[PDB]
């Protein structure tokens, strides 16, 4: 579990990102879809997108890039009962959008991956440490509705 200190550094720098939301939703997605093409392919919406100056222009994608970073952040406030925010999530993850766990893991490692870039002072190592767990358990959360609907997969 997160300590009283551990989500008080996570709902910190999450209240530095909440600042800017669309910018930061922007990054983490070119930063999926570059790493881990596989992912794009997922996103029947985004496809076209090849470079990745396509994929900065198209206004379609910040949109989602909100969308996504909304979901995670009222997940977050509700650190560690945030077990009926979550059913949404995973319900269509498996079943709609037929996501492996393992991308819920490349999109954890590139949020991290952007609040480095993006957030110095807060996100040092301390902030990286709970931060990582609380995408951790995220994912452990949603992996285990997973098996529920039976998409550990
Ligand atoms: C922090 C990670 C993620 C969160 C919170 C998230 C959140 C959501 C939200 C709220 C939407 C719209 C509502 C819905 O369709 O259920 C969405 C759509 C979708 N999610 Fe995610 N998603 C996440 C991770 C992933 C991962 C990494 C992938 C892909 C490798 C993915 C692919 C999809 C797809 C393809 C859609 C359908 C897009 C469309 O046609 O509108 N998601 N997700």
């Amino acid at each position: 579990v997160l300590s009283e200190g551990e989500w008080q550094l996570v709902l910190h720098v999450w209240a530095k990102v909440e600042a800017d939301v669309a910018g930061h939703g922007q990054d983490i997605l070119i930063r999926l879809f570059k790493s881990h093409p596989e992912t794009l392919e997922k996103f029947d919406r985004f496809k076209h997108l090849k470079t990745e100056a396509e994929m900065k222009a198209s206004e379609d994608l910040k949109k989602h890039g909100v969308t996504v970073l909304t979901a995670l952040g009222a997940i977050l406030k509700k650190k560690g009962h945030h077990e009926a925010e979550l059913k949404p999530l995973a319900q269509s993850h498996a079943t709609k959008h037929k996501i492996p766990i393992k991308y819920l893991e490349f999109i954890s490692e590139a949020i991290i991956h952007v609040l480095h870039s993006r957030h110095p002072g807060d996100f040092g190592a301390d902030a990286q440490g709970a931060m990582n767990k609380a995408l951790e358990l995220f994912r452990k959360d949603i992996a285990a509705k997973y098996k529920e609907l039976g998409y550990q997969g």
